[PDB]
């Protein structure tokens, strides 16, 4: 039961479609919202984050961060 614990957390919103290209990148349609959990370093404009239950890496470029304001947990 894979779950998130921790109060600093970050989530974005999908503003553009991307399929991961591999099992290490994450997939992610356009108006849904995927959980930031992790932010990459030498892969400038990319993050990684989880949706539908499935964790991976994907284009900043391919994503909006949601405000302070907006928590969902």
């Amino acid at each position: 039961s894979m779950d998130s614990r921790t109060k600093s957390k970050d989530y974005c919103k999908v503003i553009f479609p991307y399929e991961a290209q591999n099992d290490d990148e994450l997939t992610i349609k356009e108006g849904d919202i995927v959980t930031l959990i992790n932010k990459d370093c030498i892969d400038v404009g990319w993050w990684e984050g989880e949706l539908n239950g499935r964790r991976g890496v994907f284009p900043d470029n391919f994503v909006k961060l949601l405000p302070p304001d907006f928590e969902k947990e």
